[PDB]
């Protein structure tokens, strides 16, 4: 009962998990990274000591953000990570029969390389011959280069001014760089940061808010994770509907995804994007749109 | 800051809240009770050193413990609650028009008295007059006295082996002393533990099944509580259906219920009992039954 | 086991009592102040955050600031404090039958008139007919007036670059300000701050040092303090010289001070004095200069 | 910072150290093993989640324990440590030119191969040709051989009632078994417990009075260390005098230690054996002797 990690998740409010061990670690100019060994969550991937990815849990974050999007998408065939060095969005991805190529485009090399060789649960995606890692700010590699995509998944640190990711959430970033680069029925996904009762004003509403500005079709749910303490938010965007039945959702999981997912049906997505009367009555009021 | 709350809420897990003070304290036969004031939830009672409702979010908890059942009720007049000292149970039952009498028995005098010196919010509803508080073990209390009522609530502590309340949620009880104190009609609810996507397997999933054993229909649902860093859940019992659309319950709310609910209206109900995955394959292939 | 107060005392270092009750409050724009009831070290006045003084222990710190000083002079008859709103300083000082005035000098009335009402050991000191308050910045109070004193007490916060109590610290302000308001064989005495193994670089040193630059005599002396998790520092000053024996200053303790001191004796005072071969050295090697 | 160790030092005090890392563990029959790398004190041993050597300020235990003993002999040529698995007691021992041998007698070979790995400030102390490990209970080691030594040195945990350790710590222990293993002119030095203003009273001063009936000469002398946030005591006992200035003490270490004592010079020793009033005062008045 001696050793804990700590965090402080909203000021006033500490988070404790007991620690076995601190297993590896990294840092690099973009962050410190930092592999736990604790005892009610497992193995936990730390980034500037804010917990990422929690081995017991993991899959709820992963699960959601990637099956929604290719799922309502006919025939994924090719996709873009922006982010994704710790490789579960990735090896989410590849498991759906569809794809043909993931591009996974993260700013830091040390995090890519650290995950490859000690979140072993991603040891065959990082494999994975579909697979293409590519270094670089993902706004400069999609500007600079001509493919689109199927589906492009924001899986990138929350958007707070002055910071790096920020960028990435703007009108005109989905507006100029992003929609560009998705094809004909093409989805974006990106991770919205809290959508507690309360949290979900600090991000969510306004990623939401933002992308309704840009996509026809916008659809934000959200699921608790344990390790996270709050509840997490993901948004779907389309300018082709975005609109499945529960049961064609879990058909489609059925024949397209290899293995059964953990976490998602297709009545746990329908759950998931009817959100509370509160939460949808500031999604609905939301006027913040981030711009640059 | 410098002062915390402290409570390990799970093997390996403490959650910590600062401290504005610590207001008040008391005992009794059954616990301890103390009122501390904290930053991030505002007023919260705790009793043997485990949180029971915080300001900041109790409603979430008691308008899910309450609503739902009235809701669906054609005509809720009279009501019994078992446990209930802290008193917001009893708040949202008579925010009901239909609500003609509100028995609340609770064990524990000491809490009573506590609450409805100290808890600001429920002074109003502890002095109603259709509110009878009576101070019994609410097993004895519902065998010796033959009224009947249209909603039984239960808002005891979790059925833990060996504890006070565990022969509050056997079959033997529902099926012998609850079920003939239900009027013609009669709708039981009970809060039902922990529903995380672990922790559900705890007691909400016996819970489900044990109802199951005596009741027609049977229905399980879910919500987070931000202050319990858990999903928390709830189960509808009745011998007739309990089948609502979002629409029915918004009218009936603007109909039956006294200012504006601040977490539920229709929509949140159906996304609250469609439960995830693997939370559904627990409660449905689950054979647990609680008895003596 | 709850409740906790904790105060990072260096960094990466945190110490913490386990909490009754948050007593009383109040705050003004110099500084939070509060009164916790700690189960380690009883009642604890802190100030913006910082543990100042502990039922248990706070005897050791008032007896080493106030004794060591009258005992050394012939005869104290009146004396000035900076700081001392806590008001354990006078009480000390007041046991001397020698003293006729004590002037509690502190900056913040809200200090003085909360310790008052609740720091109950000082009680009589605070309604003692010798003790006059005056709330003002000390240094201004000094350079005001023209009275001098056969001792000054120091007991005021370590001087931290660009904060209120620096100014109180420099060479100039002893020697232009403070040596002044001394009578011939007058004694300054001021706590110093922390003085251990490694803690005594901070200002323990530095503030010796500036002391060495404007008085002839100058005796640093240090004890522990179990509620401060460390050895404390004071320094004696003056311009006739500060050599008595143990002996020598137990009968003066005798005959001068009503009741037996707690702390201190003669031996005691010997031993603070005689500091470890590391402190001496960085005293005696130090070279920095409080100026400003 | 994220990660702690915690331990609760004194009932309701909590004392945390910010982490690097866990570095190794190991276990026995007697006790489970710890290495940690802590921020502010460095790698830090840990047996049975106590704290017992930190690597910032071990030197001030393991001078105060050892140099005293050795300097008040005339020429200390053979020594028997009772416990030192850990090694600094041997590393301090061995500094002086006059010793010859070194028995070290830990009962845990577990300790032993711990520190002899992972200690690296001991490495070459547990291989210089001076130094025999032995693996026995010093008891009965003591008695089961006739040797008789020069000094001996108990660097063993504090008498509990009921503890493994009690039975070297009492009158006939002394009297009977250690004793008669002393050479003429021989010093007898033991850890003696934490030497706090209360503290001091748990084991220290029954120490102190349980040697007094056994020696003709008994100096008790204490100093702080840092990591143990308490003051700590250790009492010298012999049939000759201990009695030597500050200046013979300096020379001494000049003659006989290699290399500058980095805590201890004469002056300090002459420190460390003045105790405060109310510590002389427990140990002076102190009844309780220790007895099986
Ligand atoms: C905590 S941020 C989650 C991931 O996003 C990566 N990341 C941060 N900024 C960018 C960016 N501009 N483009 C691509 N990846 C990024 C980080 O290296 C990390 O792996
Ligand atoms: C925290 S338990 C919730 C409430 O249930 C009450 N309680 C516990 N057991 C029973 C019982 N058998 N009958 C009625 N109330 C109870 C307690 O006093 C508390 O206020
Ligand atoms: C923690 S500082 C200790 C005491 O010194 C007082 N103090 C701080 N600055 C000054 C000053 N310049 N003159 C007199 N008292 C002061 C504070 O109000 C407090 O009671
Ligand atoms: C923390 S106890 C200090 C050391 O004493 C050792 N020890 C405990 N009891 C005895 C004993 N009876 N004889 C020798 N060493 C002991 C332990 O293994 C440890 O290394």
């Amino acid at each position: 009962k001696s050793c804990w990690y700590e965090e402080e998740i909203e000021e006033n409010l500490r988070w404790c998990f007991a620690l076995n061990s601190i297993l590896h670690t990294g840092a690099s100019q973009y962050q410190d990274i930092a592999l736990l060994d604790t005892k009610p969550f497992g193995k936990a991937l730390v980034l500037d000591g804010k917990l990422q990815s929690a081995e017991t849990d993991e899959f709820i974050y992963h699960e959601c953000l990637v099956h929604p999007a290719l799922l309502h998408h006919p025939m994924p065939k090719n996709v873009f990570i922006m982010g994704g060095g710790e490789g579960s969005t990735a090896r989410e991805l590849l498991r759906h029969k569809t794809i043909d190529k993931v591009v996974m485009c993260d700013i830091d090399e040390e995090v890519v390389e650290f995950c490859k060789s000690y979140l072993v649960v991603n040891k065959e995606a990082f494999h994975d011959s579909r697979l293409e890692v590519v270094i670089n700010d993902a706004k400069a590699e999609l500007e600079g280069k001509e493919e689109k995509y199927d589906v492009i998944v924001g899986d990138l640190a929350d958007p707070i001014e002055g910071g790096p990711c920020y960028k990435l959430y703007t009108k005109d970033f989905y507006e100029l760089t992003l929609k560009p680069k998705l094809k004909k029925g093409g989805i974006f996904v990106t991770q919205a940061g809290p959508a507690g009762i309360f949290s979900h004003t600090e991000v969510f509403s306004c990623i939401y808010n933002t992308l309704r500005q840009v996509f026809k079709y916008v659809v934000p749910y959200s699921a608790h994770i344990p390790s996270y303490a709050d509840i997490w938010g993901w948004v779907l965007a389309s300018d082709s509907p975005l609109d499945l039945s529960a049961e064609e959702l879990d058909i489609r999981m059925r024949q397209r995804i290899i293995e059964e997912n953990r976490y998602l049906d297709g009545k746990t997505f329908v759950s998931s994007s009817t959100l509370s009367k509160a939460v949808r009555n500031s999604l609905n009021n939301e006027t913040h749109v981030y711009t640059e």
